[PDB]
């Protein structure tokens, strides 16, 4: 013990020093993570919406094309 407790204290030490910035960076990919999946969403619905946008120029060509099956036919 004449050495063998000032290597039980540097033990505690790195157990505390490593546990916690672990969590500290565990924290920092899963606030980015929360930040992705926040991403993810904004894209499924900015996208959900110009579909649904490129359903209507593809309804309004079919009628300025049924416009023209007659007046352009003999």
């Amino acid at each position: 013990l004449a050495a063998k407790e000032a290597k039980l204290r540097d033990l505690e030490d790195s157990l505390a020093r490593e546990r916690d910035t672990s969590r500290r960076l565990l924290a920092e990919k899963e606030r980015e993570m929360a930040e992705m999946r926040a991403r993810m969403q904004q894209q499924l619905d900015e996208y959900q919406e110009l579909l649904d946008i490129k359903l209507a120029l593809d309804m309004e060509i079919h009628a300025y094309r049924k416009l023209l099956e007659g007046e352009e036919e003999r």
